[PDB]
């Protein structure tokens, strides 16, 4: 168990590439490391659709039954859907059910290979949709397959660490833990007045047994890879020798690359790669998981590069992808530049929330 389990299918794929918000992203991101030929690397395992017993681990039979039934037919004009968090951002679209359980079943299934000790990595890009309520779909997420994958990693492993270096705060991920000791979630993200989901300020600590096992750290625009590493360094340290976690479940959200239509980071994968560098020499059992990215090129190259780091491959500059090759113009290589704009980050600001986050996980003791 030394090369990483990737989640794959070409029904999978298909599946995914169906989503409203992000068409045919699956099949680029795949295109690209076969493209690579990463996969051949990597042991690739087909997911299982979940059940709807599975998906009930979490979620509400009302909400999961609701979403069966407007998915049958794509119905969106159904009374009860707006109340289920459907609409505007998570659409009833027809098969969005289906296109779920799969993605749901794909987490849990990397994490029952992360327990039955086939890998110590295992890789679903397609996950990672940390929005989705108990019973409602949020921010374009209609299951919380990140909090499926992490129960049944719990079946094993008695503490484990969530990392969401997304754009955008892991709300649903935090809440469906709020409450337990047993699960410390780390968010980095966009805090600002008005900018979704709007919650994890780094006063966001948990609640109840819980308290002090929710980690937020609010950044503003502009953060670059330098900057952006010395805080999750920072943090994942402390993180690390107080909680001592046994099992991490690691969401790669690209929207916070340089080009990302979201246009608020500056971070190229290069960043992000170092982060998830100093996670893997942990050497713990680690499930890795996409999430946002509307760049879709960009997020195809994010993930590949990671992926490369995963295998601790150097990958060529030139995109050697032929399908998708016009979508990686006009200069046709892996790497990202930033853009050219301000990091609104103020030192004073990054070192009172540091010291805040410090303060909180002395708390946390083992
Ligand atoms: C240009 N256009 C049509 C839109 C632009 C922005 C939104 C939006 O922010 N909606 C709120 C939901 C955002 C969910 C973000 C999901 C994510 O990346 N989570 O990590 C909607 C439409
Ligand atoms: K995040
Ligand atoms: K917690
Ligand atoms: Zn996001």
């Amino acid at each position: 168990s030394l090369v990483p389990v990737y989640i794959y299918s070409p029904e999978y794929v298909s599946m995914c590439d169906s989503l409203a918000k992000i068409p045919k992203r699956a099949s680029m991101v795949h295109s690209l490391i076969e493209a690579y030929a990463l996969h051949k690397q990597m042991r690739i395992v087909k997911p299982k659709v979940a059940s709807m017993e599975e998906m009930a681990t979490f979620h509400t039979d009302a909400y999961l039954q609701h979403l069966q039934k407007v998915s049958q037919e794509g119905d969106d004009d159904h009374p009860d859907s707006i109340e289920y968090g459907l609409g505007y951002d998570c659409p009833a679209t027809e098969g969005i059910f289906d296109y779920a359980a799969a993605i749901g079943g794909a987490t849990i299934t990397a994490a029952q290979c992360l327990i039955d000790g086939m890998c110590k990595v295992a890789i679903n890009w397609s996950g990672g949709w940390h929005h989705a309520k108990k019973d409602e779909a949020s921010g374009f997420c209609y299951l919380n397959d990140a909090v499926l994958g992490i129960l049944r990693l719990r079946r094993k492993f008695e503490r484990i660490l969530y990392v969401d270096l997304d754009l955008h705060h892991g709300d649903g991920v935090e809440d469906a833990f709020s409450f337990t000791s047993k699960v410390m979630t780390v968010s980095l993200h966009k805090f600002s007045p008005g900018f979704f989901p709007g919650t994890g300020d780094v006063s966001d600590v948990g609640l109840g047994k819980g308290r002090y096992y929710s980690v937020n750290v609010p950044i503003q625009d502009g953060i670059q890879d330098e900057k952006y590493y010395q805080i999750c360094e920072s943090v994942l340290k402390e993180v690390y020798q107080a909680f001592n976690p046994k099992a991490v479940v690691l969401q790669l959200g690209a929207d916070t690359i340089a080009g990302d239509p979201m246009c608020s980071f500056n971070m190229t994968p290069v960043g992000i790669g170092k982060c998830l560098k100093y996670i893997l020499q942990w050497q713990l059992a680690t499930l890795i998981l996409g999430g946002g990215g509307y760049n879709l090129a960009n997020t195809a190259r994010c993930w590949t590069y990671l992926t490369g780091v995963i295998l601790g491959k150097t990958l060529s500059s030139e995109i050697p992808d032929r399908e998708f090759f016009t979508a990686y113009g006009p200069d046709y290589v892996l790497e990202i530049t930033p853009s050219c704009r301000p990091d609104r980050n103020e030192p004073h600001r990054i070192q009172q929330i540091l010291n805040y986050i410090k303060g909180n996980l002395k708390h946390v003791v083992i």
